[PDB]
Order: C-alpha cells, then structure tokens, then sequence
C-alpha cells in the first residue's frame, strides 16, 4: 500500500525529536525545551525537558501528556489505522483541554511536524482557574506516573480524530488528582489521511532525573503500543 509506505517510511529508524512549550498558568509564565529521540518500531520515546525560565510553576507529571503519538508502535495488522504517521511529514494539530478535578484547567495547542529530519512538537499551554494552594500550584503531586490506555476515535466530519481519557496523578497524602483529558487532532496538509477504526494506545511512562542536571527538568521514557483491533 503506497500510502502505508510513505508516512510509515519516515518512522523506520531512530528519529531525533525537539519539543518547545510556552506556558502561562494563572499568569505564572514559563518555557520548556525538550530533546530526545523516538523509535516507532518499538513504540519507544526518550526525552529530556528543561525549564529554561527557572522553576517550573506546576508539577512536571502534569505536563507529561502535553509533551508524540506518531511514535506509537502499530502492529502490522493495524497499520491502516495509524492516523499519526499518515499526516506526516506535513504533520498535525493536537489540541486538548485537561480538567483537573476541583482545580483549574489547561488548554493546549500543539503542532507536530517534521523540520528536516527532526520531528518537532511546538506547544502553547494556557492554565486558568487554578487554586494557588491546590495540588498543582501548590506542588502536591508525586514524581511518578501510572500506565493508562488512551481510546482513539475518528472524527470524519473534521478529517481527523478525537481522544478522551483520564490520568490519575498520585498526591503526596496517598490520594489521587484526576485530570480529565479531551483531545482533537487534525492534519496540517490537504492530502489524504488514514481515518482509523476505534482502537486504543497503551502508554507506560517512567519519570527520572539527570544526576548531572542542575536546572529544573524531567527525563521521560515512554513505550506506546496500539491495540484493540484483533
């Protein structure tokens, strides 16, 4: 299938990644830069993010979802459902609203696309209605991350897809902070894309620190595998 060959073929080996995020949450401004590489053959991403403006004003775990579904490992039987690769190299727009239960919300807009041989994720994030002393602005979330399936559905009417899902961030008291994610992706280009059958991506994420890094940062390792079409 000459469509499956093209976007897919961009993803065959190790691809370098660049991430740039400008954030403003309750008027707390911040910028984040990320570098790393994805290997979609194994569903694997390795990234390191740096707050280049000083202290990150929100917990790192809260940004994990915002900081590359084109690096999902689609099994062979499922290649005709890989929206993300099919939009490349011209890329796609990923938008979200993330509702933190009993606290504020993030609204995100990202463009994911190739710049030469680099896969680039450019992000704007706005956070409003946060409690100065809540779980987020009050830095009460633990530095860890639970595994989660993400359920993808087509949005034919927008030539794109819709994703809805919940993350539960561990609070330091042992409780959980719910973060209800609503997502919409649309291709950047005018060409055909693969509009998928309902399926899900399975995510595992591991958060660590670079022992030699003194800036505020996060090391992220993610394995992501499409399933649900047997």
């Amino acid at each position: 299938d000459p469509m499956v060959s093209k976007g897919e073929e961009l993803f065959t080996g190790v691809v370098p990644i660049l991430v740039e995020l400008d954030g403003d949450v309750n008027g707390h401004k911040f910028s984040v830069s990320g570098e790393g590489e994805g290997d979609a053959t194994y569903g694997k991403l390795t990234l390191k993010f740096i707050c280049t403006t000083g202290k990150l004003p929100v917990p790192w775990p809260t940004l994990v979802t915002t900081f590359l579904m084109c690096f999902a490992r689609y099994p062979d039987h499922m290649k005709q459902h890989d929206f993300f690769k099919s939009a490349m190299p011209e890329g796609y727009v990923q938008e979200r609203t993330i509702f933190f239960k009993d606290d504020g919300n993030y609204k995100t807009r990202a463009e994911v696309k190739f710049e030469g041989d680099t896969l680039v994720n450019r992000i704007e994030l706005k956070g409003i209605d946060f409690k100065e002393d809540g779980n987020i602005l009050g830095h009460k979330l633990e530095y860890n991350y639970n595994s989660h399936n993400v359920y993808i559905m087509a949005d034919k009417q927008k030539n794109g897809i819709k994703v809805n899902f919940k993350i539960r961030h561990n609070i330091e008291d042992g409780s959980v902070q719910l973060a209800d994610h609503y997502q919409q992706n649309t291709p950047i280009g005018d060409g055909p894309v693969l509009l998928p059958d309902n399926h899900y991506l399975s995510y595992q994420s591991a958060l660590s620190k670079d022992p030699n890094e003194k800036r505020d940062h996060m090391v992220l390792l993610e394995f992501v595998t499409a399933a649900g079409i047997t």
